[PDB]
C-alpha cells in the first residue's frame, strides 16, 4: 500500500469512471501522490465529502456530518459546532484522505474558515456561474472584470478553474469579521457588478435569473456551506480537477475542465515550481470602510 498511504482499498478494479477508464485504486493513488497539495485547503479546513459508490454513473453522496467513520485517521469535530446533527468532519493527513476514497469520497469540498476559528472566515470565494449555452469567452471576459473589481476594492483575489464549467475566486481575510459579515459583503460585490453590467452579470440565484448572463455565486459564503477544494477531482466525466491559475493564462483557457486527474501531472511539470497562489498564506486583508463605500 506504499502507493495509496498504506490504506488498503476494496475492489481496486471498479470504476469511478468508464469513459476514460479510470478506477477506484487509480483515484487513491491520485490522492494519495497529491495528498500534500490537498492538505494545502484542506489541512485546517471542515470538510464536506462528495460519495460516488457506484462511480460517475450511479448517483452522489454530499456528506457534511458522520456518526461513525470507517476512516483511519479522519477526524470528528465538536458537535456543539452543528447543534442536532452528528459530528463534523476533518482531514488533516494522507491517510485520513486516501481513506476517505476507500469508503467512497470523489470530491472534497472545505468551509471558508479554520480550526484557529470556525466563526470568523478566513475568505470569501466568488463562484461565476454561466448560462449553459454561453461562449466560454464570456466567463473570461467576466473574470477579467470581477479581478478589475477586486483590484479597485484592494484586495487580493486567487483563481482556480472549477473542473466543471466556471471560475472561482478566493479572497483571503483576516479573522476579524463574522459570517453574517462576509457573505453581506460577498454579496455586495456580486449586486455592484450586476448593477454596473446588467447584461453579463446577476446577483439572483437560479438559472432562470441568469439566462445567457453569468451569475456572481456567493452562497457559497454561508456557515456551513464549502466550495471544491484546490487541486480536487470533480465526479464528471473525464474526471477533471479544479487548478489555480496565474490572472496572466485566464485569457489562455478554454475550458473550466482543460485539466484532470492524468493530465494534473503535466501542468505540474510545465509550471516547474511557479505556484499560482504563492502569496495566498503571506496574503492579509479586511473588509474596510472604504470598500464599502466603493460597493
Ligand atoms: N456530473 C455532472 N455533470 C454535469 N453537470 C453537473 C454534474 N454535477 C453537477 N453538475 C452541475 C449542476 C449544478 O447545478 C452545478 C453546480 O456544481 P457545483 O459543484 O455545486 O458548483 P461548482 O462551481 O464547483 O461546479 P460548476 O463550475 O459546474 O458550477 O454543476
Ligand atoms: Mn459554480
Ligand atoms: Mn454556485
Amino acid at each position: 500500500r506504499a502507493a495509496t498511504a498504506g490504506v488498503r482499498i476494496s475492489h481496486p478494479q471498479r470504476l469511478i469512471d468508464p469513459s476514460i477508464q479510470a478506477s477506484k485504486l487509480e483515484l487513491a493513488e491520485f490522492h494519495a501522490r497529491y495528498a500534500d497539495l490537498l492538505l494545502r485547503d484542506l489541512r485546517e479546513r471542515p470538510v464536506s465529502l462528495v460519495r460516488g459508490p457506484d462511480g460517475i454513473g450511479g448517483e452522489l453522496f454530499f456528506q457534511k456530518h458522520a456518526a461513525r467513520l470507517k476512516i483511519p485517521g479522519i477526524v470528528q469535530l465538536d458537535p456543539a459546532l452543528d447543534p442536532g446533527h452528528p459530528p463534523l468532519l476533518q482531514i488533516r493527513s494522507a491517510e485520513a484522505l486516501v481513506g476517505a476514497v476507500q469508503m467512497g469520497s470523489i470530491e472534497f469540498h472545505t468551509w471558508n474558515a479554520s480550526l484557529a476559528n470556525l466563526e470568523r472566515p478566513d475568505r470569501f470565494v466568488l463562484d461565476l456561474d454561466p448560462d449553459p449555452a454561453l461562449p466560454w469567452k464570456r466567463m473570461l471576459e467576466a473574470t477579467q472584470l470581477s479581478l478589475t473589481l477586486l483590484d479597485e476594492l484592494g484586495l487580493r483575489a486567487f483563481l482556480k478553474t472549477s473542473g466543471g464549467k466556471g471560475m472561482h475566486l478566493l479572497v483571503p481575510l483576516e479573522r476579524r469579521h463574522g459570517w453574517d459579515e462576509v457573505k453581506d459583503f460577498a454579496q455586495a460585490i456580486s449586486q455592484h457588478l450586476a448593477r454596473l453590467m446588467p447584461e453579463r452579470f446577476s446577483a439572483v440565484s437560479g438559472p432562470r435569473n441568469r439566462v445567457g448572463k453569468i451569475f456572481v455565486d456567493y452562497l457559497r459564503n454561508s456557515r456551513g456551506a464549502s466550495t471544491v477544494a484546490a487541486y480536487s477531482v470533480r465526479a464528471r466525466e473525464g474526471l477533471p480537477v479544479s487548478v489555480p491559475v496565474f490572472r496572466e493564462e485566464l485569457d489562455s483557457l478554454q475550458g473550466a475542465n482543460q485539466w484532470n486527474l492524468r493530465s494534473l501531472p503535466q501542468r505540474l511539470d510545465e509550471l516547474a515550481g511557479d505556484d499560482p497562489w504563492a502569496d495566498y498564506a503571506g496574503t492579509r486583508q479586511r473588509i474596510s470602510a472604504a470598500m464599502r463605500r466603493q460597493l
